[PDB]
C-alpha cells in the first residue's frame, strides 16, 4: 500500500452508484460503490466498535474537529483489516443522492439490465413488468418485493426451472453492489488455495464443506482459464470478509469470478483438493 486512507475530494451519482473521487500521487481517481450504503450514513461513521466496515469508506463531520483525525487514525487498522485503502468522505458532500425511494428506483433499473443481459431477454418483453416494478416502489413497496415479483414473471422461458427465484434475486442484487458478474452457468465453488483453512472461522469451515467447495492452485487456474463461479446461496454463506478474499485472491491473478443462480455443478476437470479438516 502507498497511503492507508485518501481524502475525497468529490463525488458523482448515477445508475443507483455512487464515485467518490480523490487524488492519489496527482492522478485524479475514484472508486465505485452502491447507492445503497449511503442512506443510513450511520454504518460509515466509525463506531466504537471494532467490527469491520462494510465498505471500504469513513463517513465524517467536516464542521467537526477531530472528526477527520479520528477517521485518518481509525482507518490505519481498517486499512489492514480490509487490504484497501480506505476513503475518507466528509459527510457534507453525501447529502443530496436522491430519495429512498429514487435510490430504490435507479438500483431495480441496474437489476434489470444485469437481468435481460445475463439470460438474453429483449429489453422490450420487459418493460410491461418494469413499468409496474417502478410504480411500486414510489408506492415504498419493498425492493426486494418488487425485484421478487418482477423475476417470478418475466422468468418464464428464459430461467431453467430448476433454478430458485429467490437465488436469481440474490444474484441481481449481489451483482449491483459489489460489480460482480452473474451467470447461469454450473457452479464449481473454486477458491485460491491462497486462502487458508487453518484461519477460517468453524462457520467458514462449515460453509465451505458444506457446499463441497475445492481450494485450486492459482497457476493451476491460470493456465486453464479458469473462472471461479459460485452458487450465490453458497458465497454468501461465508462470511463478507471471506467472500471479499475469495473474490480479489481471484482478481489479483485475472481469473475471472461470477456467481451464479444454478445449483448444478462443473465436471470436475482439473486438479482440486477438496475442502475438509485436518
Ligand atoms: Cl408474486
Ligand atoms: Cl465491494
Amino acid at each position: 500500500m502507498d497511503q492507508s486512507s485518501y481524502i475525497v475530494d468529490s463525488v458523482t451519482v448515477k445508475n443507483g452508484s455512487i464515485h467518490l473521487y480523490f487524488d492519489k500521487a496527482g492522478q485524479k481517481t475514484y472508486e465505485r460503490h452502491s447507492l445503497s450504503h449511503f442512506v443510513n450514513l450511520d454504518n460509515l461513521r466509525a463506531n466504537n466498535t471494532k467490527g469491520s466496515l462494510p465498505i471500504n469508506v469513513i463517513v465524517f463531520d467536516g464542521k467537526s474537529k477531530c472528526e477527520e483525525s479520528s477517521a485518518k487514525s481509525a482507518s490505519v487498522y481498517y486499512s489492514q483489516l480490509m487490504c484497501q485503502p480506505i476513503l475518507l468522505l466528509d459527510q457534507a458532500l453525501v447529502s443530496d443522492v436522491g430519495d429512498s425511494a429514487e435510490v430504490a428506483v435507479k438500483m431495480f433499473d441496474a437489476y434489470v439490465n444485469t437481468f435481460s443481459s445475463t439470460f438474453n431477454v429483449p429489453m422490450e418483453k420487459l418493460k410491461t413488468l418494469v413499468a409496474t416494478a417502478e410504480a411500486e416502489l414510489a408506492k415504498n413497496v419493498s425492493l426486494d418485493n418488487v425485484l421478487s415479483t418482477f423475476i417470478s414473471a418475466a422468468r418464464q422461458g428464459f430461467v431453467d426451472s430448476d433454478v430458485e427465484t429467490k437465488d436469481v434475486v440474490e444474484c441481481l442484487k449481489l451483482s449491483h453492489q459489489s460489480d460482480i458478474e452473474v451467470t447461469g452457468d454450473s457452479c464449481n465453488n473454486y477458491m485460491l488455495t491462497y486462502n487458508k483453512v487453518e484461519n477460517m472461522t468453524p462457520r467458514d469451515l462449515g460453509a465451505c464443506i458444506d457446499c463441497s467447495a475445492r481450494h485450486i492452485n492459482a497457476q493451476v487456474a491460470k493456465s486453464h482459464n479458469i473462472a471461479l463461479i459460485w452458487n450465490v446461496k453458497d458465497f454468501m454463506s461465508l462470511s463478507e470478509q471471506l467472500r471479499k478474499q475469495i473474490r480479489s485472491a481471484a482478481k489479483k491473478n485475472n481469473l475471472p469470478f461470477k456467481l451464479t443462480c444454478a445449483t448444478t455443478r462443473q465436471v470436475v476437470n482439473v486438479v482440486t483438493t477438496k475442502i475438509a479438516l485436518k
